[PDB]
């Protein structure tokens, strides 16, 4: 069931993905692309963004609660998923002092309604399926 994917250990952010083809679990990784922009100043901003978002992680518990860590502190809340249609509903009860990257992460999780994944990855997409956030069970480095 859903606990076998969600409650499978700490999930660490890989990237935010755009131009998604949800059917095929593919898309364009935003900050890894930014770090390879041909404008060296934009590439520098992408490298800094990667170091920040790689620190973002979340742990879902089988009791329907979660905690996680982003800039300035912890997130907390509740979650439900349905394995019959691969849908999810995340609800925040605590967020730390805001930052641009925090706001992006919190919005992605708040808008998530579909999921897919496997023993390595978790992808969460909003209703339009044009974007997703991807996690892994290891911190990116
Ligand atoms: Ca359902
Ligand atoms: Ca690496
Ligand atoms: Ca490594």
């Amino acid at each position: 069931g859903v606990e076998e994917i969600f409650a499978s250990g700490t999930w660490h952010v890989v990237d935010f993905y755009g131009k998604a083809n949800w059917d095929k679990r593919n898309g364009e990784p935003k900050y890894n692309a930014m770090a390879h922009n041909p404008d060296k100043t934009i590439a520098t901003e992408g490298r800094k963004a990667l170091d920040i978002i790689h620190g973002f992680n979340i742990t879902f518990k089988a009791d329907g609660t979660f905690t996680g860590s982003i800039q300035n502190g912890t997130i907390e809340g509740t979650w439900q998923a349905d394995g019959k249609d691969r849908t999810v509903n995340i609800n925040f009860t605590k967020t730390p002092p805001s930052t641009s990257y925090n706001n992006e992460f919190i919005e992605a999780l708040n808008n998530a309604i579909f999921y897919q994944g496997d023993s390595n990855v978790l992808l969460l997409a909003p209703e339009g399926k044009k974007t997703y956030i991807q996690f892994a069970h290891n911190k990116q480095d």
